[PDB]
Formats: structure tokens, sequence, C-alpha cells
């Protein structure tokens, strides 16, 4: 099972300049219960944002050109991402805007944070469909003094 992970602003932003510009320690704490002990897919750029291997995690960075650290597992292409995580229930695509799009007609969760935020980007979350998905949870939290802004955590299955 595939499943992508992001955390979205207004109009589906999710960068700027290779960036993610709000601070949202809710959500990072999120993301990491959602994908520790899971492989975690993400395309180079992604991978240079982040700037080293997330612990606990079998880190694939999908690029056309040769790996640049064996910290790392480094593909070519898709189905060899998907190849090189093994037999495991459960596969996580962290993006970003590029990876998200390939990925997103194989996935069967999404795993989506809306944050209550007006942000200048570059980068968006595929418009997806709303009809193909179904909400299963939601969990909405005002901003309070370490979260400077509201959100709302969502999954959601292909139905
Ligand atoms: N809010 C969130 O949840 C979230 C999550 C993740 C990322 N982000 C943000 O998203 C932005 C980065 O997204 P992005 O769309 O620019 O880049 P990306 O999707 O992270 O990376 C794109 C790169 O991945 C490689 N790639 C993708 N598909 C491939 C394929 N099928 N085969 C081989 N290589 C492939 C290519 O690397 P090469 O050029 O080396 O071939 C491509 O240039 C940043 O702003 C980051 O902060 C936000
Ligand atoms: N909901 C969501 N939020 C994000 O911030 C997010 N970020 C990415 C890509 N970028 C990043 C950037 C930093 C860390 C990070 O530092 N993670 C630590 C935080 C642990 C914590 O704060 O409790 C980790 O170990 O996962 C992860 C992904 C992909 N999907 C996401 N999805
Ligand atoms: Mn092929
Ligand atoms: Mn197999
Ligand atoms: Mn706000």
């Amino acid at each position: 099972m595939i499943s992508l992970i992001a955390a979205l602003a207004v109009d589906r932003v999710i960068g700027m300049e290779n960036a993610m510009p709000w601070n949202l320690p809710a959500d990072l704490a999120w993301f990491k219960r959602n994908t520790l002990n899971k492989p975690v897919i993400m395309g180079r750029h992604t991978w240079e944002s982040i700037g080293r291997p997330l612990p606990g995690r079998k880190n694939i960075i999908l690029s056309s050109q040769p790996g640049t650290d064996d910290r790392v597992t480094w593909v070519k292409s898709v189905d060899e991402a998907i190849a090189a995580c093994g037999d495991v229930p459960e596969i996580m695509v962290i993006g970003g805007g590029r990876v998200y799009e390939q990925f997103l007609p194989k996935a069967q969760k999404l795993y989506l944070t809306h944050i209550d935020a007006e942000v200048e980007g570059d980068t968006h979350f595929p418009d997806y469909e709303p009809d193909d998905w179904e909400s299963v949870f939601s969990e909405f939290h005002d901003a309070d003094a370490q979260n400077s802004h509201s959100y709302c955590f969502e999954i959601l299955e292909r139905r």
C-alpha cells in the first residue's frame, strides 16, 4: 500500500524556494508518528531541503543522476523506488510536488494537514479529484503558544 503525507497551506501551497516557511511543531510530530519505522520516498529537491537522513526510516531518494550519499538509497524510477521498499505494509511518499504527482494515482491513502496560513509558494500539492476519496479521520486544532496557525489533520482513503 502506498500513502502520501503532506502539509498544505491555503491554495494547496506546499513550498517556496525549496523550503517550508512556516513552523508547526505539532505537525512535525504528526509526520514523525505516521512515518517512523516505514520507508519514505522523496524527490531529490526535498532531500536537499531536509538536509539529512530521517532517523528510524529507510530513506529512498528519486534522482535521474547517481547518488552522492550512501546513508540513503538512491533510485532512478518510480518502479525501482517501490521495489527498494521491499514487502512492507505501508510505503510513505513524502514529496515534493513532482513526486506527489507521480504517486497519487498509485496511492490508497492520504495523510493531509490543512494549515490556515496564506503562503506565497512555487510548489503545490496535486489537484486531486474529491469524489475519489473518503475522509476517515479529521482532527482540528486552534493555534496555541507553540503553533501559530490553526490546522486540521485529515486521513483520506481511496473509495
Ligand atoms: N509541505 C509539504 O508537505 C512538503 C513536502 C515535501 C516537500 N515540500 C516542498 O516541496 C518542494 C520540492 O518539491 P519539487 O516538486 O521541487 O521537487 P521534488 O518532487 O522533491 O524533487 C524533484 C526531483 O526528484 C527527481 N525525480 C522525481 N521524479 C523522478 C523520477 N520518476 N525518476 C527520477 N528522478 C525523479 C528529480 O531529480 P533530478 O533532477 O536529480 O533527476 C526531480 O528533479 C520544496 O519547497 C519542499 O520544501 C513540501
Ligand atoms: N504533515 C507534514 N508535515 C511536514 O512538515 C512534512 N514535511 C515533509 C518534508 N520535509 C520535512 C522536513 C523536516 C522533517 C523533520 O525534521 N522531521 C523530524 C521531526 C520530528 C519532530 O518534530 O517531532 C522527524 O524525525 O520526522 C520532516 C520532513 C513531508 N511531508 C510532511 N507532512
Ligand atoms: Mn522502468
Ligand atoms: Mn514483493
Ligand atoms: Mn494563519
